[PDB]
C-alpha cells in the first residue's frame, strides 16, 4: 500500500496529492480470518480509507447504541458504481502524462483503487464538452447514412474506456445517454433551448431517432465496446424550459411513454443489442411516482424498460419514501438506479472546493439514502475536472472527485472520491441489501449488505461532529464493539462462514 | 383613453413609456347593452388593451374553431391579482418624483388601471432587501420585548400601502410571508444557509417564533393595516438546501403539519388576529398533493389551514392535473392560491429584458393553467424594479412588469403588466370560473368566468404565429364572431341578461 500524501487549499479537509510517480493505493483485497473484522476509516482529520482489524466477539453487555444485521431481511441486489467519461473528462485524464495518467485510471477502475464498475458515456456532446456537436449534423439525412462517431469518440472516451476495463478485476458496465438529437429533428432547430423532437411518437423524426441509438452501439460495438444498458434521454424534463442553456431534448412523460412504446423500444428489441437494457427517466427523483405511473402503466412501453434512472439534483425537495419508496411499492420488479450526482450545479456553489469534507458527506448521505429505498446503484459525473471545474462549452463549472493540475503533472483525490470509495470498493455487482435495526434513536447513517459470496459489509456515516460507541450484532456470527468518529465514515467487513 | 408611447428596447415587443406628466390609462366602463360585447386587445405588434366592441348573433354556421361556455358548470370563486411590496420595490417607487409615483401605483390599484386587490408584504427582509435584518433581531429575545418595525416597513412599505388601498376602489386584501426568522431562533445561527428553527414544535423556540406572527400583525395594526392572510413560510424547502444563497427557514412537510397543529395555528386563534387566514405550502407545486397530505390528513394542523400558496418556479416540472388537480380532488374545500412568480431567477436567464413578449406569455398562460385547475388567485413578485432588476443584496436580479429608470424620471410597463391586466381588470373578487370547450384541438389557451354582476369574461392567448379565426358561444345571449390574432391577448365581456 501507499498512504495518501495530503494537502490543504484552506477548505475543512485535505486532498490525496498523485502525480507520475506517486499516487495512495491499497494492497490486494483479501477478508481476514473468521472471527475477524476489516474496519477502513476516512475522518475529516485526514484518515483516508485506513485498514484496521478487530475481534468478532460472542457475547455484548451494555445500554449504548447496537445496530443488529438482519441477514434474513432481503433487499435489492447491486448493480454498482462509477462515473462519467464526458468530453472534459477524457480531456483532463489525457493531460496528465501517461504513467500519472495510469494512476488516476487505477484509483478508479483497479482493486488497487475504489473498483468502479459502471461509466457513463454520453451520446455526442454535453455541457462537459469544448464543441458542440452530435453523430449526424448533415441536414435531414433520415438515412443516418452520414452518422459517425468523431475523435472526442475515436481519439479521447473509446481508448480511456477500453483502459478503465483493461485495469478492471470486476466486469464493468457501460450506460449511454443522449443529451441532444441533431438539430434538423428539433422543433427549435438547436442543441439547447425549449424543444422537443419534431411531429409525434411512431413518425419519422422519432423513427430516425431511435435509429440513432442502434448506430450509435453499432459504432461502439465495431471499437469492440459492448452497453450495458442506455437511458431514453438525460433530463428529458430540461427540454421543457425556456432557454435551456446547453444540449437538451424535451420529453413529458407521455411523450417518453410513447417515444419508447413506438419507436425506441421496437428499434432496440429487433438489432443485435436486443440485451442492452433500456432505463427510463434519467431525471430529478420528485419526478416519481408520477412519470413511473405514466410510461410503466401502458403494457406496450413497460415490457421495453428495465429500470428507473434517477438524479441527485433537487433531492432536497423529494423526500425518499415518498418517491423512490413509493415507486419500489407501485413497481417493485423495475430497478430504480442513481445515474448522475455532481456539487457545485447551483448558481451560489463555489464550482471546486478542494478538500471539502461537506462535499465528501453530501456523496456518502446520497448513497446511504438511495440503497436504503431500493436503489441498485450510484453513478457521479465528471470523472475528472480541472480545477476551474470544466471545460464546459457554458462554463456551467462543477466539482468531481478527481482535480487535475496539468501545470504540476498532478491530480488531487478529494474527500467526494473516498466516500464513493467507501461503497464502489466493497459492495461488488450482486450484492443484496440486508437489514439494520438501531437499539436506539442516533445520528448516524448506515446501511448493511450482503457479497453474493456472503460476507457482510456496513457501512457507517457520522455526519455529527460527536463520537458515537456502538456495537454491530450478526446474530449468527458475534459483535463487533466499535465507535463512529464526529466527521468519519467507517466500511466494515467480515466473513459470516 | 390615454394610449401608450411605446419604446423598442431591441427585444419582440415594445414597453409603454410613463414620467411624472404622461402615463396610459383606461376610460370608465361603459356597460354596453345586451346583443354588443366588449374585446380588450394586446398585441406582440403593439396593441395594448385596445377596446374594441362587436354584435352577439342568434346564429353560426361554420367548421371553423368554436368556444362553448358552460355556465352550469360552476368551479372555483376567485380571490384576486396582484403584486408584492418588497424593500426593492419600494425604493424603485419611491426613486420616482411624487407625480410619477401615484400614475405608476395608479397603473396598478386604479380603474383607470388594472384594478389589482392584492398584495404581499414579505415579513421583515428577503434578497429583494438591501440589508439583512428581522424584527427581533436583539441575541436570545424570547419575550420578543425588542420586536419592532424598522424604517423599511414605517417610512417605505406601510406608506406606499395606504397610498395603493385609497387608489383602489376595490378591497384589497394584504398577504404576509416570512423568510428568514431571527438567526438565535435557527439550528445555524444565520439567516440564509440549510437551518430550521431549533428544537422540535410545541417548545420554546416555536412558540417565539409564532408570537412573532402576532407581534408582527399588531405592528402593522398600530399603523392601520389589517391583513387578510399569512402564509406559513417562504418556499419552507429552501431551508433544507446546503448553501441556500439569502433569508430562508427550511420546514419538512412534517415540520410544518406539526408548526401549524402545535404553535402557528393555536397562537394566531388565541390572538385578536383570529380572522387572518393561514395558507401553508407557499412553495412550487410538484410538492403537491404529498405536502396537502402530509399537512391535511392530520386534524389538529387541518382546523387551522385555509388554503395552500404555490409558487411557479418548477412548473416546467409539475403537470397542473397530477398536482393542482389532485389536490383539488382530495383536498376541494382547501382552496389553491399561487402567491409568486416572476422571470429571471434561473441562472442562464436575463435579468430584464425590457418589452419582452415571451415574458408576457409566461404570465398569462401561467394564470389561465392555474385558473383552469381550481387556484383562486395569481400574485407578481416585486411590483417594480430597477434596469439592472434590482436591487438585491445576493445579486439575484429579477424582471417586473414595471421598470424603473431614476436617471430619467421614467417607468416602462412590460408586457408582462399588459397580460396580467388581461385578468386583474376584469376577474373582480367573487368572479367564478365556469366550463368553457373547444369543438376541435387548437393552439389556443382560454378560459371563461361570470362576474359577480353575471356578467361573462373570457380569456384567450395566442402563444402560435398563426391568427385563428374563433366563435364564443354563449347559449344565454349567442354567438361571438372573432380572430386570434397570432400572438395576441384577448378579453371578451358581455352582458348575459
Ligand atoms: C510526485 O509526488 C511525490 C510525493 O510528494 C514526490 O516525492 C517527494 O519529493 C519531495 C521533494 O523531494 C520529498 O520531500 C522531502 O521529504 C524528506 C523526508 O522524507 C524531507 O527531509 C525533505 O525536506 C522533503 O520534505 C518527499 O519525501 C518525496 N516523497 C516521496 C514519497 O517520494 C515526487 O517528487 C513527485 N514527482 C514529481 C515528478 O514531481
Ligand atoms: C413625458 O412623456 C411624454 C410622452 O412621451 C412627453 O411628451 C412628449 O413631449 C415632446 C416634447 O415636448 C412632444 O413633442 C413635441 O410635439 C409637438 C406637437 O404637439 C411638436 O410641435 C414639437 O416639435 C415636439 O415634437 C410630444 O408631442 C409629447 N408627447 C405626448 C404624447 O404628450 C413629455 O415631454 C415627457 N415629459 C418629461 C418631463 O419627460
Ligand atoms: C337560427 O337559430 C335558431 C335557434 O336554433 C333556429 O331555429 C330553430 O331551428 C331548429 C333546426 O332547424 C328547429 O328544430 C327549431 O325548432 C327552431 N327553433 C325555434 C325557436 O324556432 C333557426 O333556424 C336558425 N336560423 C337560420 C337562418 O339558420
Ligand atoms: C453522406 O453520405 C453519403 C453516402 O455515404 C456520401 O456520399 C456523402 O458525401 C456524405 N455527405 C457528407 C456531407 O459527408
Ligand atoms: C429591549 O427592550 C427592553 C424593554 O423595553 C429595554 O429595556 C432594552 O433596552 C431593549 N434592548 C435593546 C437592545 O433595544
Ligand atoms: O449535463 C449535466 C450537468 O453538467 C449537471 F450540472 C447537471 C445535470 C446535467 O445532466
Ligand atoms: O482509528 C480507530 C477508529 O476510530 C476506531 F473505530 C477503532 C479503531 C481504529 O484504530
Ligand atoms: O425571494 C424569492 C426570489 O426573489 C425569487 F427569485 C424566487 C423565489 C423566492 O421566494
Ligand atoms: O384588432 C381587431 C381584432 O384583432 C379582431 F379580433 C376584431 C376587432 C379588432 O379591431
Ligand atoms: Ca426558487
Ligand atoms: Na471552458
Amino acid at each position: 500500500a501507499r498512504p495518501c500524501i495530503p494537502k490543504s487549499f484552506g477548505y475543512s479537509s485535505v486532498v490525496c496529492v498523485c502525480n507520475a510517480t506517486y499516487c495512495d493505493s491499497f494492497d490486494p483485497p483479501t477478508f481476514p480470518a473468521l472471527g475477524t473484522f476489516s474496519r477502513y476509516e476516512s475522518t475529516r482529520s485526514g484518515r483516508r480509507m485506513e485498514l484496521s482489524m478487530g475481534p468478532i466477539q460472542a457475547n455484548h453487555t451494555g445500554t449504548g447504541l447496537l445496530l443488529t444485521l438482519q441477514p434474513e431481511q432481503k433487499f435489492q441486489k447491486v448493480k454498482g458504481f462509477g462515473g462519467a467519461m464526458t468530453d472534459a473528462a477524457a480531456l483532463n485524464i489525457l493531460a496528465l502524462s501517461p504513467p500519472a495518467q495510469n494512476l488516476l485510471l487505477k484509483s478508479y477502475f483497479s482493486e488497487e483503487g475504489i473498483g468502479y464498475n459502471i461509466i457513463r458515456v454520453p451520446m455526442a456532446s454535453c455541457d462537459f464538452s469544448i464543441r458542440t456537436y452530435t453523430y449526424a449534423d448533415t441536414p435531414d439525412d433520415f438515412q443516418l447514412h452520414n452518422f459517425s462517431l468523431p475523435e472526442e469518440d475515436t481519439k479521447l472516451k473509446i481508448p480511456l474506456i477500453h483502459r478503465a476495463l483493461q485495469l478492471a478485476q470486476r466486469p464493468v458496465s457501460l450506460l449511454a445517454s443522449p443529451w441532444t438529437s441533431p438539430t434538423w429533428l428539433k422543433t427549435n432547430g438547436a442543441v439547447n433551448g425549449k424543444g422537443s423532437l419534431k411531429g409525434q411518437p411512431g413518425d419519422i423524426y422519432h423513427q430516425t431517432w431511435a435509429r440513432y441509438f442502434v448506430k450509435f452501439l453499432d459504432a461502439y460495438a465495431e471499437h469492440k465496446l459492448q452497453f450495458w444498458a442506455v437511458t431514453a434521454e438525460n433530463e428529458p424534463s430540461a427540454g421543457l424550459l425556456s432557454g435551456y442553456p446547453f444540449q437538451c431534448l424535451g420529453f413529458t412523460p407521455e411523450h417518453q411513454r410513447d417515444f419508447i412504446a413506438r419507436d425506441l423500444g421496437p428499434t432496440l428489441a429487433n438489432s443485435t443489442h436486443h440485451n442492452v437494457r433500456l432505463l427510463m427517466l434519467d431525471d430529478q427523483r420528485l419526478l416519481l411516482p408520477h412519470w413511473a405511473k405514466v410510461v410503466l402503466t401502458d403494457p406496450e412501453a413497460a415490457k421495453y424498460v428495465h429500470g428507473i434512472a434517477v438524479h441527485w439534483y433537487l433531492d432536497f425537495l423529494a423526500p425518499a419514501k415518498a418517491t423512490l419508496g413509493e415507486t419500489h411499492r407501485l413497481f417493485p420488479n423495475t430497478m430504480l438506479f442513481a445515474s448522475e450526482a455532481c456539487v457545485g450545479s447551483k448558481f451560489w456553489e463555489q464550482s471546486v472546493r478542494l478538500g471539502s469534507w461537506d462535499r465528501g458527506m453530501q456523496y456518502s448521505h446520497s448513497i446511504i439514502t438511495n440503497l436504503l429505498y431500493h436503489v441498485v446503484g450510484w453513478t457521479d459525473w465528471n470523472l475528472a475536472l480541472n480545477p476551474e471545474g470544466g471545460p464546459n462549452w457554458v462554463r456551467n463549472f462543477v466539482d468531481s472527485p478527481i482535480i487535475v493540475d496539468i501545470t504540476k503533472d498532478t491530480f488531487y483525490k478529494q474527500p467526494m472520491f473516498y466516500h464513493l470509495g467507501h461503497f464502489s470498493k466493497f459492495i461488488p455487482e450482486g450484492s443484496q441489501r440486508v437489514g439494520l435495526v438501531a437499539s436506539q434513536k442516533n445520528d448516524l447513517d448506515a446501511v448493511a449488505l450482503m457479497h453474493p459470496d456472503g460476507s457482510a459489509v456496513v457501512v457507517v456515516l457520522n455526519r455529527s461532529s460527536k463520537d458515537v460507541p456502538l456495537t454491530i450484532k450478526d446474530p449468527a456470527v458475534g459483535f463487533l464493539e466499535t465507535i463512529s468518529p464526529g466527521y468519519s465514515i467507517h466500511t466494515y467487513l467480515w466473513r459470516r462462514q
